[PDB]
């Protein structure tokens, strides 16, 4: 299975590709928003790490075409902010700081459903 | 042509049913979301002042079938508040308070522009 992770933040970013990597998926990287929707469309992952072109409209985006799904990650935690990347798509929404082994879960999870 | 104001505040709907009743529209009003998307359905309007169901889900609900231009009306003046609007499908977006006669031209550009 191939995971997309799309952070603007390298520390991160290297972390969860590491993880993820352990478990055996293949993962490609993306830094912003453009390089998401050329990554989504040139490489067709399994799933989407996405932190908040913007989080929001990079997910619009995708679900225009695709119901691939998408693991919001944000240290964004009110309310509004869950409930709006839910609404434009997401199919779950993490907030940061992250459990490594809940990540795992959540990921495994969301392929399992589809 | 028919307007749906979506307003739940009473006296800022009757404002501005009169000022477009006043110009010779037709119009139905909605008070919450639930209603809007009735109203929507039933009476198919020509263009929806549609305030911030909550505001952003009925005007994602709606675009999922339509192209009805959508102007949204709201307190919140920020650039998130604004970009947002606009991005779930929104044609327009005009903070609260507004000028009658500002409102009644940008329906107008809206509906000579569909």
């Amino acid at each position: 299975k191939k995971i997309l992770i799309v952070d603007d933040e390298k520390p991160i970013s290297d972390i969860i590709k590491f993880n993820m990597t352990k478990e055996g998926y293949e993962v490609v990287t993306a830094f912003n928003g453009r390089e998401a929707l050329e990554q989504f469309e040139a490489e067709q992952p399994d799933i989407i790490i996405l932190d908040l072109i913007d989080g929001l409209e990079v997910a619009k985006t995708i679900r225009k075409t695709s119901s691939v799904p998408i693991l919001m990650l944000s240290a964004k935690d009110s309310e509004f902010d869950k409930v709006i990347g839910l609404e434009l798509g997401a199919d779950d929404y993490v907030t940061k700081p992250f459990s490594n082994r809940e990540l795992q879960a959540r990921v495994k999870a969301l392929l399992r459903r589809s």
